[PDB]
């Protein structure tokens, strides 16, 4: 009952009856900037919120940005020695990973600025879902500096190879219908994308915990292997999540002409 | 002249003069739902339709829907162990893998649903022509349970991984226009998707049977790989097919001007 | 003053005093076709533009093509054996690796026909503009071969892996916003591709050099290892160029407000 | 009969315990892999674990296990690169269902186990040899690159460099020096078929599915990141580790 | 009491030159690896390199290494396909911090380092054995497929086919032989507890960041193409090369 | 002189069937490998295949093979980490041209085979060593990480773990010891010069195009999972198994 959610500091989080969590990003006067307390906060949420049950994460950031990045001025100020800032990157990852490969559900509710470490952030996320106000950059050529957060290899899945290269090679700005259909982001709204981003993940978690576990966390590791082997993989998965007990009511529901076929949309 | 189209039950087979085989999932009843014994019969079909002589494939579902995936029922029935299942995929594996690096050319033509096991089988061909009344999705986790038959390797390649997750964790529906431009499919008609098949399916079977091979078969490995070592790979596969005494043809009509040159679309 | 640009034949080089190299390829009367020993001065070319100081590289074609890709008379003419073709695609590997992985920034200005290893060309550039006269094709299959030049993975990074399996194995031919759209060039032009790519490249140049070499190589490396074993690599290259001395300036400029913030679009 | 007939080139004797004795049957060619022997080993393991074979005792008939491709076939077929790449590819399609495939094969071997003979004792997952046994990659010097996967297996029985070594000089490994090296798990003073024949019926004893998962999964594993890996194989130990034939067996 | 307080499976000791001796300690069961002990493995092994722990040396209570996964917890909890897949993850979530979480590990060995034990040895970077060290995964005869990514890190340790030899048939390694074999990197006559201290001591004296670099990139490596390898190696280099008191050392 | 032209560092003896010896000569510094040494390196690695050369037999004048990285140029350049990160850049061209290139290189090792000298001696294909040579990765203990990709080559040499071992400890390898470990194929009682040229001989007079894919495409395929690599293998075979000089030699 707060288990859960009491301890933190930078972070804000909100856990509602059906386990879906809102993870707010909560230094809006900095717009999110990511400083170390910050990402130990990210560590620490992600590396046990599938343990404590949490069935589903809404991730945004208080304010009208949802996260400016890497917070450059405690970054300035610490002039680190590449071993210290290689350090601070790993920190960045054990965040990033465990969000990817955890096996939560996650959802990014974005508004504003989303550049940086900041997409890093969101394309750590299963789902993004942006609003009018989103756009997209990865800003760091202009700082003089690389990009973190794994953002080299996410935004690649993402938009592509040569567009992620093309976005921090030329600081190009993305938003709206066009961000969106690039792969920034799979859903955008004309409102509010937290209240998109709550009921995606209301949905979701009514939806079976292990299947949930499985998509949020197999998939991404089977996109590391050779096809091949990714297929072995792929059938043990299954092996577990299709017979499972917990299933089989959907599946005689299906069989007895209860539950809804698949449709073509309206 | 039957030795390539005789023995099977669940798969209406047609070879035509040219080397094209049109092959039928034949359950329309059951939506072309995919047992065990279907599989099977896929695993046979293209284990040996190279070394048959078979040219291309045409790819289809009998009926209004391609195919709708997984037989449930069977499943459900079956009341499966978790290493039962696991092998049950593992054939899928045996079937859309000799699909995908088979090396003889298959173009899947759609119609209604695609869906689940369904798209995972269309995902297997190099080509898909959707017509009007298709669409798209991955509506296992409603049904409790994962996919399979290479899914979330294939799909994922086709649309983008993130988009692929987005499938199957929400049940996204895709079609028309959309889907086309999304990657589920390379064509799109207004008309027959199965006439546009043939054509591609013919023009395909009048070129070289060496080059149709490693361009169906060569491809998805070096994708498998760093593309530092694919190269190596490539200039092999480039040494073989590109030096082949059936090409010569084709070079000398580019020399003396009697073949056509590459102009943009009218 | 001549030592970057002297020394070569089928390849003309400006060097403009902002470190912008322009290098076009010069047998417009063979449309730019790619034997040995144009490949062997790409080689040469791409294996030391970094050492020599080389900020940033415009490629492009002279005459109203590109490069309409191997050097098909040549190559019919010598009748290779296998063994000869394996080497000489080692050649073309030996370059667009060069080209890909070596560190400088590469805009290739696109015109007219970018086929075959024409469109491997451009794919080993990290940017590429098209105008209104470009088209893209694979039409290997016509002249009964196999591509090369690293095309079967660079251009499945390019527009997706069953994309680049439809153009070599139909011929299919792209261009104008559609093919921008696919993903074939990032920048789409109603005039000059080359005045568009000298206004990236002098923005490129103008960036820290160690940031750019990093962009340059980095990214592509690390698409080709797991994201698990990517992200490591990525924290010691964000140590060693987040750290630099040369970007302090830059950090300071953002803490002062001197510099620039990340705004939408106009 | 359902596992034992329809082979030409091999001779097959299903024991009453599952294990299947599968011997390469051209002694008069000192077992030479000709196309058609390849075929009947890509339908033998592509079967034996739908059809109820529980480990595979892999032995040539005669004084030698293999001694290779069959290179009479090869000089009069007189194949032009593309007709031998697609050998190769039946080469493979065998090789990878024996050591994918999940059925046990313990590859009892005696002398010469060299060129194509030495890629098929390495398709299995165990290798006994005996005093006469040696290996060797002779191939090299008559200007042949080996194939059926050797340059892959050989790497992961000795080394990569040790692998490089053999097919460029063409040297020749035996006794327990062959063994230490990494060639054969095994190596006995007496019949390396009788060694076999205990280690198989052993494996036989064992349960169905565990041996499954150790026959194909370790291969698929080391083929990725061992961080992607460990995933692969929570599902692996899940599946194969809550089995009520095994629970049965930890009480 | 920062490092070493809140284990209660752990016995912890920590020496004034960084060096922590991390015991397991449940000698009554031979230091069965039960969840609750993994846990408190994944809880240290996330830590202690942002503690300042600068090497371990990682010993089992009693007269033996570690008894395995605990088959007294697993039978008892009949667990699920699912539930022991969790289970699996978390063994990994362990392991995989202990392996490439760049503290060096040294264990030393005793007795039985078996099944779920062998697995946890294989996690450290260096072991230590001595003359009543005895390794083997005899789980397999019983139905058991080895998790902590056994499969993983024993096949670098001593070869693929030598790993899959191990689970498909019990054997036992021990002495000079498995000291050779690729099981531990010392054998000794004497204390094995003494022989990791004497090079945790060492290794503790070395700079913090090139053993950091030692211990986590090494594997990061190995798990890519070498021609990618080599360019994450640069900067590898570059970083650790060029650290002000590495410069000191050479001066 | 086209061949043996343009070389400071390097020694060149182009002998008249194609073997070349390749001698690092700075023996007043023990061959320390300074970055002009090493852009020779680059130099002649990418271009002796296309020059004819048919075999090199690569050896360090004096009394040692290698003393590794130039430390004294490192020290006095006092680098920063981009800069020597991009002088590592330097030293995987040239060893990855060395083992990727397709042309076979014996190593006659004596002596010193120390840091980067031991990153230079695994770039080869083969080596060989004598009574008087040992092999160290000494510079750890002084807080460097060794480059060259040692800790790729290495670790498929001997193995991971023991390849940690070196890096982590320092620990020093001689004998026939080192040459059961994987540290050298080849141990002589002799000159290591004189049997590398016996073993560089035979390979010369071996077809140009099977040396090739042997000392190119099985390192290319040892970076591919098993599965890739067999098709990639089919092609290899495809191509040099139907050259018409491996035919006549059947013949
Ligand atoms: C693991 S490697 C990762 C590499 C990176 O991620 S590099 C980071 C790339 N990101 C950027 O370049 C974005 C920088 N920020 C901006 O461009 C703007 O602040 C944005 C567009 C996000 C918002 O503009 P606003 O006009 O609404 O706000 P600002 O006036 O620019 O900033 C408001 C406060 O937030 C602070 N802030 C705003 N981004 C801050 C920030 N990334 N750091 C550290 N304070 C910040 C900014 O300094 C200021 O602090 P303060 O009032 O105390 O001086
Ligand atoms: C390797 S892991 C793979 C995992 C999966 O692939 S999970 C499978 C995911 N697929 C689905 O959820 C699709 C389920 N089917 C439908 O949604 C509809 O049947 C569709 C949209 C395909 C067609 O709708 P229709 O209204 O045209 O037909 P239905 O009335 O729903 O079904 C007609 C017959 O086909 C049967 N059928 C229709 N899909 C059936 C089916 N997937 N199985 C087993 N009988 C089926 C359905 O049960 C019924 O059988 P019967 O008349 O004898 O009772
Ligand atoms: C490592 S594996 C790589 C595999 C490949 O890259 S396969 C190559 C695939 N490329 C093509 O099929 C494109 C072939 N060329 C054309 O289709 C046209 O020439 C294009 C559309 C580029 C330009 O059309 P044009 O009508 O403007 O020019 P053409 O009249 O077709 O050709 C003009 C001159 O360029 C020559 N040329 C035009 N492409 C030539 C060429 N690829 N080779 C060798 N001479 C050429 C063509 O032969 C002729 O030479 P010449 O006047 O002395 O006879
Ligand atoms: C996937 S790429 C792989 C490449 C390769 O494997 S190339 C081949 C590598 N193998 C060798 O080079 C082994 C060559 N043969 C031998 O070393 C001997 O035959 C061995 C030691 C195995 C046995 O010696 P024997 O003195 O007991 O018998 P031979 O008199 O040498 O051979 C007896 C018969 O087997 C035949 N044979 C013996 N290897 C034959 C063979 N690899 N092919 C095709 N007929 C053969 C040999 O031709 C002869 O046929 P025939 O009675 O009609 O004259
Ligand atoms: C990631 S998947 C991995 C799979 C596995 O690792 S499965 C297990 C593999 N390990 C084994 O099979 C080793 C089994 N045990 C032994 O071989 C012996 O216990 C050894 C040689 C280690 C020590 O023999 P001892 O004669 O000195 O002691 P034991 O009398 O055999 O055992 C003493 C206590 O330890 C307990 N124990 C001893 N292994 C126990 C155990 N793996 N679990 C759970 N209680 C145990 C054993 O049950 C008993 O408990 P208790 O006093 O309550 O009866
Ligand atoms: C890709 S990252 C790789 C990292 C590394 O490789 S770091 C270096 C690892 N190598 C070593 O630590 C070996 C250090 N040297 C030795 O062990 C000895 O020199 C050996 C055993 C090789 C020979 O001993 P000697 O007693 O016969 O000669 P020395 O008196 O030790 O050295 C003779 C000359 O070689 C020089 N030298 C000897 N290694 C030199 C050196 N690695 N650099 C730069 N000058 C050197 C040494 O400085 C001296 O120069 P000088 O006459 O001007 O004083």
């Amino acid at each position: 009952t707060q288990d859960v959610t009491s301890g933190y500091s930078n972070l804000d989080l909100d856990l509602r009856d059906n386990g879906v969590c809102v993870v707010t990003l909560n230094r809006p006067d900095k717009r999110n900037a990511l400083d170390v307390a910050t990402i130990e906060e990210l560590v620490t949420f992600f590396s046990t919120a599938h343990r404590k049950g949490v069935r589903a994460v809404v991730l945004t950031g208080a304010g009208d940005h949802f996260c400016a990045g890497l917070d450059l001025v405690e970054h300035w100020k610490a002039d680190r020695s590449a071993d210290d800032f290689m350090h601070v990157c790993l920190r960045w990852h054990e965040a990033f990973n465990k969000m990817e490969y955890g096996g939560v559900p996650i959802i990014a509710a974005l508004r504003g600025a989303v550049v940086g470490g900041g997409l890093a952030l969101a394309s750590a996320a299963h789902l993004r879902v942006m609003d009018q106000s989103t756009y997209f950059a990865l800003p760091e050529g202009q700082r003089g500096i690389f990009t973190g957060g794994g953002a080299t290899i996410r935004v690649s899945d993402m938009i592509g190879k040569y567009r992620m290269i093309d976005m921090i090679l030329t600081g190009r700005v993305y938003q709206g219908q066009e961000a969106a259909d690039l792969g920034l982001a799979q859903y955008i709204t004309e409102g509010s994308s937290f209240d998109k981003a709550m009921e995606l993940a209301d949905k979701i978690a009514s939806n079976l915990p292990l299947t949930n576990f499985a998509i949020c966390s197999a998939i991404s590791h089977m996109q590391n292997m050779s096809g091949l082997d990714a297929a072995y993989a792929e059938a043990f998965v299954g092996g577990i999540v299709n017979t499972q007990p917990a299933a089989r009511e959907r599946l005689e529901a299906f069989a007895n002409k209860t539950a809804a076929r698949v449709r073509p949309n309206s």
